[PDB]
């Protein structure tokens, strides 16, 4: 039989490590003739593989990079003007690497160019908060400052930002072993931790969903209008270079002014913490100085698409893709991803050779530049927004398959949480000490949901990943999976963006029997198999009431903490419970007519009510300022890229609210995102009712 | 049989008449008491006809009416302050109806509060190029000055942005026996023509399809949260006034300055036509005084919905809509639309009753508050938009069967034109001289096609009527049809806003046999019948490739006016055209395939690709500083909301691009453009493609 059973044993473990090795082998920076060159591999396969159709689609859009005969790097400068310490020019390479070409020096892709010199502040994880604690508890202005900052928390585009608008003229990120030492754990080559000379490299764009710099809205194709520099999206317009905890320590050690608030602020390396400005008594003369030239350039990006065409419903699709591109190596962030969609091709190709098609079409997605804002996927999607709008069933992304050995870790549309439990009741936990077990069994038991016995943690999709257009613009039912770390006993991975992140960190220290590479292919495959091949959609409207009764209470508890002005503006959430009631109810009886009803039209019109219900969250205005942000239920925090943040409209417009001036103003925005809202969930609620 | 044929012969002139006569013996003003309950007779009354479902969709929307007790005139004033000649406060009424109650006295829609006093100036019709002759060409400054133009040639809403970007504190609309009195015929009620006393209704609104001014993008219902006055869409900010052509004679007859700068400026009035600033010699103390005092008020509108559901694709729509609110007693504008709408439900029930069902669903409307800025029909698809995207098969409007007794008169979707010229073909002529000749024969042989041989004229869509939402700002394919007049031998209709467009007008002057409004019947009907019973959608792709490809050459002509300018900037319309011929490839492919294949999957697929054709050209970012207005093959021209403009976003960007300031910049907006169309027709074209 050709079954998802059929499918899922198809897949090995065996097969996901040799792709992984094949993959990793040499770095594949987007832009770069080694991606690709990779990207013309993977297109190769995937037609020996037996897909219908295997293209590539390219782009040109803005990248950045270092200029080779002009390094970036960090002083300390004397009163004098000599540099009396200087930043890493590159990390110091691996074990078996030191003579890899090609691998480019740590450094934050887009920053401009610059030589700033002056004073330090150092403003902890750079999140608004820490930026309200600084300049509104303590009085510090970091006004023509160079602030530095450790990773962590939140986007690094965010602190970028942040710092941005508190009047920095650089910022310094650095890795804090606090965040990215796991104690009792030993450095890169012997354990799975940074090193001191280790560098988390990333891009500090603030996109909002835009896709690339240049071309908003449209895709970067050959005859495309571009932007000039000084009107493209999100671009920082200040220095910024990453560096090491080694070299951080050299920096903050110096450092006087004023004590950091709490311990909160205080990292694990043997100096104060100080918040500054500039450095104490004897040192007050020195100052440090950026030296910044790396350039941004339009280059030619390749993405792979691969079709596995659908039997009965051809113009029905989902979706599978994840990224190609990586900083160096891509370890795990992207080939242990990219690996697991490899052998997902493979198997659904074997089943294929053997005169199987699925129900829908498949798509397959290598994407490249996700590295550089996700601008593969993005470019991909704004050429093709009318057929993924109109015939879009589902994205499942699959970036890094492990960050972690623990446990399973969903985030999703609640349209897929039934579809997930189900799954991962059916596939064998890979877990020690479960074995015989059922997925579900471990993952609930490791990670339990916070407001239901006997259920798992599901999380709501942000971004900061290549579903970002397809979900949050577009309104296509997202998800995706991976394997995680247990976050109470240790509170990303450490070797994320680094020169250290290799196959061998994978093989030697994650997954030497790729069995939870192998758990995860079943979870994303199996997944892709029943959204592509069941009758009915497997998508449960009610799971979508239910999550919104949740952000409805929560959004009102926040209002709630300023009653006074809720009774001198007359502020109700009354609509938007009604709107919410209302989706209850109606949610209730389409799920009755769904089971009540061979007949195809009828059919399709319901899996057409199942497809379009994510779309009917999309406000086609977008959220305010951010008009690639459509969805109305989820945005990505407009404090950090990577958390979503429900009904994000009224969030954004309460937010701070005590300190907006015009009060009356601040609190109608606040009324207008509550109807919009309202509104917004009736209208989706009303695509669930009889038609006619 | 149940078939068109069956339909179409169920439809009466006789009931049409008598609808006409129903619908016409009462203002029905938008937002009065009159026109609630005419909504709850024609709800009630399509029920009894046969329909599933009739429900009344209520919105409280921005209305404008005159204050009672402080009557609207225009003035002289002597230099001592003495008022020497007001306008009429009323039109004399007509035979029979001097003591009808309720007739709304002429006024502007929405103009603000106002006694400005100042001298006049005469700006023709008030157009672009009106202005573009005084300022630039007779060196006119209007700023400060009261502006006189005659009504005409482009919509009143588009005269008084005009005048106000010209820098005037006040506007006087009038009708020019020039524009409103063919010769030959008698005034009302002894002919057809416009008496002097007679003036025309209307607001003065530049909404930009943007529906009620208070809640642009959201339906204006109980919660909704509404803009404060001062940031309302398409408000004028100076006052304004319609009057006749007696009183207007009396404002134009004392005018000095500068002579008309040619014939075209002088209308049928025996006075100079002088363009002034101000009054000649004697007069030259004298000024013009407006006294306005009209309210805008937040006020409840009624549509009327009725639902035939679809016995195969009951989630599919297709809708016959028109309004129902009139600035007095609506005879032609809209009730003998309104009558032809409701004479077509009853002929569609008498089908339902013996047990037929259309294969589609359609939808029947009764627009409220059409004449106060489409209103009614922009709410409720505010409120529907995800219905509509997702299953909107195609709009026809319903507004005025004749303006006019010579021939037909069809705008509409390339997409419908082989359906159109196909349903003419079977449908008798009306003319005289054409009995036993199709309408199709009378009407290509009355107005011929400008480029085709033995083809009659179709006109793209522009707006100023109901279909604006469903075709500019949600991309459903749309079209009206409607008996007009010969445009050779009298350069719309003259009665048209007044008191004097009444039931007799119609039964004596424009169609004694109602023979007219049943060939418009027959038309409109027969479209609905076959969109919604057709097993494949009557669209023809083709006819599309072939007029993008005329738009192209068109646009391409405007920009080769500039020769040094597209070498300068390196302007090309070379990805256009691709795009084009690209579109003319694909199109002609996917007809064979249509040709080609009772699978009612593929069925639905192809159906399913016609239906979204029309979609693909909308912009989800709309065109520039215009949101609402998306499509973008045709939007209706920025000077005259009338009239349609293709490719609208090049147009505009190369519209007067020789004044421009900054010619780098404009040019650079042009290539944009050039760009965006290439695209989105390449885009549109895809839809077309095989699927998978
Ligand atoms: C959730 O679903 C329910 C349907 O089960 C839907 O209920 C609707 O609520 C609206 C808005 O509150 C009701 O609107 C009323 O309609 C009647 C006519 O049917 C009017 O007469 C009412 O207006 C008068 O009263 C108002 C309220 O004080 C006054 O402000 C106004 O000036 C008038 O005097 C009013 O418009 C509507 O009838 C029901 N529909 C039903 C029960 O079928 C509800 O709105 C949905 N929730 C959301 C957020 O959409
Ligand atoms: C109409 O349909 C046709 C398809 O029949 C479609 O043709 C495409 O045109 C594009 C854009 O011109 C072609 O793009 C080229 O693709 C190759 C790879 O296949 C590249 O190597 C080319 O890039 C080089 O050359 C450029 C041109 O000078 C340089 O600027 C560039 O730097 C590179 O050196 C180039 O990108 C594409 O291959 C075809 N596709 C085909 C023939 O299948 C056309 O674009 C459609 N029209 C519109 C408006 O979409
Ligand atoms: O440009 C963009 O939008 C993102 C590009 C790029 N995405 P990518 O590196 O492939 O993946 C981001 C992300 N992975 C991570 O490890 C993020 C970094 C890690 N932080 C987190 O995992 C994090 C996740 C959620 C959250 F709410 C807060 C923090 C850290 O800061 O060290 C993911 O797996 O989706 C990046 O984040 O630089
Ligand atoms: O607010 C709006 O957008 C329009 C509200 C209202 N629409 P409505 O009066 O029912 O119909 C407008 C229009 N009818 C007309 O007669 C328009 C007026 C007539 N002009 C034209 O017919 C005209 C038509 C096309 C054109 F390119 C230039 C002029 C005149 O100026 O006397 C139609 O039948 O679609 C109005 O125009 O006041
Ligand atoms: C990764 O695997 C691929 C495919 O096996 C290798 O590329 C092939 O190399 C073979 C034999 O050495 C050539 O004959 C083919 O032309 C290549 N096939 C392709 C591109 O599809 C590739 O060398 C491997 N890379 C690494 C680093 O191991
Ligand atoms: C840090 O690096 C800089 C730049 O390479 C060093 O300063 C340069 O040294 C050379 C040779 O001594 C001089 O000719 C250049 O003029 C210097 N450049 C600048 C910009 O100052 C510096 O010595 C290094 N510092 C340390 C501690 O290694
Ligand atoms: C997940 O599995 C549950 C349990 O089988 C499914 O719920 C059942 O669906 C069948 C088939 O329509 C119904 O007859 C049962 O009454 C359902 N049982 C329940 C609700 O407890 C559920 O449909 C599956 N979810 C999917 C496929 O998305
Ligand atoms: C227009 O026609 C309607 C329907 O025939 C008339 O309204 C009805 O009047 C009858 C008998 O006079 C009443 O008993 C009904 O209650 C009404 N029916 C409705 C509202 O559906 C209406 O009077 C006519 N109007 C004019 C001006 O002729
Ligand atoms: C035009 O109308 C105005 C206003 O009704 C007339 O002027 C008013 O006349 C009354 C009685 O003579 C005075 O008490 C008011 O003070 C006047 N009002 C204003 C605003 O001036 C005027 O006489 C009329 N002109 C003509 C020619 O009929
Ligand atoms: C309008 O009528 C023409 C003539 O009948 C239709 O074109 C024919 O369609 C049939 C049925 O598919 C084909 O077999 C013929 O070859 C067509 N004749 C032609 C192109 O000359 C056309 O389809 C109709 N248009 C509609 C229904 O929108
Ligand atoms: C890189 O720096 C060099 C050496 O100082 C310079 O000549 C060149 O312009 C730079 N390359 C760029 C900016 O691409
Ligand atoms: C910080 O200091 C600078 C002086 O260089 C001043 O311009 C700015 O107003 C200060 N900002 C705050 C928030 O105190
Ligand atoms: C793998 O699992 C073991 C057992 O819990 C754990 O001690 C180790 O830290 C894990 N490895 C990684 C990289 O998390
Ligand atoms: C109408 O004018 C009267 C009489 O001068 C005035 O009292 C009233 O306020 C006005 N009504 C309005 C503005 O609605
Ligand atoms: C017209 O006249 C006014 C003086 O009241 C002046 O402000 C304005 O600049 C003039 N405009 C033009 C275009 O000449
Ligand atoms: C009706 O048709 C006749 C014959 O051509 C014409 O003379 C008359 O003007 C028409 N009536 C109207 C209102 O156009
Ligand atoms: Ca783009
Ligand atoms: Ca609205
Ligand atoms: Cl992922
Ligand atoms: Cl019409
Ligand atoms: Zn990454
Ligand atoms: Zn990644
Ligand atoms: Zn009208
Ligand atoms: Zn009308």
């Amino acid at each position: 039989k050709h079954n998802m059973k059929a499918f899922l044993d198809e897949l090995k473990a065996e097969n996901i490590k040799k792709f992984l090795y094949n993959f990793t082998q040499i770095p594949h920076l987007a832009g770069t003739e080694q991606n690709f060159q990779l990207a013309k591999q993977i297109q190769s396969q995937w037609k020996e593989f037996g897909l219908d159709s295997v293209e590539l689609a390219h782009y040109d859009v803005l990248l950045s990079y270092p200029n080779k005969t002009h390094p970036n790097y960090i002083s300390i400068i004397n009163e004098d003007g000599n540099e009396i310490f200087n930043t890493s020019l590159f990390e110091p390479p691996p074990p078996g690497y030191e003579n890899v070409s090609d691998i480019v020096p740590p450094f934050s892709a887009f920053s401009p160019q610059g030589m700033p010199e002056g004073d330090l502040v150092y403003v902890n994880y750079a999140r608004t908060e820490d930026f309200f604690k600084l300049e509104r508890d303590m009085k510090i202005n970091c006004s023509g400052k160079i602030v530095i900052a450790r990773y962590g928390k939140v986007f690094r585009g965010n602190k970028v930002k942040n710092a941005q608008l508190a009047g920095a003229k650089g910022v310094i990120l650095y890795s804090d072993p606090a965040d990215y030492f796991a104690p009792g754990v030993k450095s890169y080559p012997d354990g799975w931790n940074l090193p001191g000379g280790g560098v988390q490299r990333g891009n500090i764009l603030n996109l909002n969903g835009a896709g690339d710099p240049l071309t908003p809205g449209y895709p970067a194709n050959e005859y495309a209008y571009r932007r000039g520099i000084a009107e493209a999206v999100g671009l920082p317009s200040i220095p910024v270079h990453p560096i090491g905890y080694y070299d951080a320590q050299k920096l903050l050690e110096k450092m006087g002014g004023s004590a950091p608030p709490d311990s909160s602020w205080r990292g694990s390396l043997k100096v104060p913490y100080n918040v500054g400005p500039g450095f104490t008594g004897n040192f007050s003369t020195q100052k440090v100085k950026m030296h910044i030239h790396s350039t941004n350039e339009v280059t030619r990006i390749y993405n792979v698409i691969g079709t596995l065409r659908g039997a009965v419903e051809p113009d029905r699709y989902v979706i599978l893709g994840g990224h190609r591109d990586s900083w160096v190596f891509g370890g795990i962030d992207p080939q242990s991803g990219a690996a697991v969609v490899h052998e997902i091709v493979r198997s659904f190709g074997t089943l294929k050779k053997e005169g199987w098609r699925p129900r829908r079409t498949i798509l397959f997605a290598s994407w490249d530049a996700e590295e550089f804002g996700l601008l593969g996927s993005t470019e991909w999607a704004e050429e093709n927004s009318r057929l993924l709008q109109e015939r879009g069933v589902a994205y499942i992304n699959a970036d890094s398959s492990i960050e972690g050995n623990y446990t399973l870790r969903v985030d999703c549309t609640p349209l897929m949480y039934s579809l997930v439990h189900n799954l991962t009741k059916e596939l064998k936990s890979p877990d020690e000490g479960f074995e015989g077990k059922s997925l579900y069994e471990s993952w609930t038991k490791k990670s339990p949901s916070p407001e239901f016995s006997g259920m798992p943690r599901i999380s709501k999709l942000g971004s900061g990943n290549d579903f970002e257009v397809f979900f949050q613009r577009l309104g296509i039912a997202s998800g995706r999976a991976r394997y995680t770390k247990n976050w109470e006993t240790n509170k990303g991975y450490p070797l994320y963006h680094s020169v250290y992140e290799t196959y061998e960190l994978v093989e030697k220290f994650y997954d030497p029997m790729f069995k939870y590479h192998l758990t995860v292919a079943q979870v994303r495959g199996g997944m892709v198999f029943e959204l592509a091949n069941s009758i009915v959609l497997p998508f449960d409207c009610r799971d979508y009431a239910v999550v919104l009764r949740k952000y409805a209470d929560k959004i009102y508890s926040i209002s709630m903490k300023h009653p006074q002005e809720m009774k001198t503006y007359s502020v109700s959430f009354d609509s938007l419970f009604s709107a919410v009631k209302n989706f209850t109810e109606i949610a209730s009886k389409f799920s009755e007519r769904l089971q009540d009803f061979s007949n195809p039209i009828v059919l399709r019109m319901m899996n057409d009510q199942l497809m379009f219900l994510e779309r009917a969250f999309i406000d086609p205005l977008g959220l305010p300022d951010r008009p690639f942000y459509r969805h109305v239920i989820y945005a990505p925090s407009s404090h950090n890229k990577y958390a979503g943040e429900s009904f994000p409209g009224i969030y954004d417009a309460l937010f701070d609210i005590e300190s907006k001036v015009d009060p009356s103003k601040a609190w109608g925005e606040v009324k207008r995102q509550i109807y919009v809202a309202a509104f917004t969930v009736q209208a989706a609620a009303e695509t669930l009712s009889e038609v006619a």
